DNA sequence: CCTGATTCG
DNA sequence: CCGAATCAG
């Protein structure tokens, strides 16, 4: 499991949607919350 | 419909 | 860069 461009936009997506970490993480999938909060944080969503 | 931000190794 | 471990409201 890595951060596809296409893991990042759905990412994109749902952050901007006003998703929690935990719900964002849990369609994803293979990945917890903190690696979330972790990727937004980096892309300055 | 179970916090996010920021540091740390 | 990554995600766990802290920091912070």
């Amino acid at each position: 499991m890595s951060w596809t461009d296409e893991r990042v936009s759905t990412l994109k997506k749902l952050w901007l949607d006003g998703l929690s970490a935990s719900q964002i993480a849990k369609q994803l999938g293979g990945v917890t919350r903190n690696a979330v909060i972790g990727k937004v944080h980096r892309l300055g969503l």
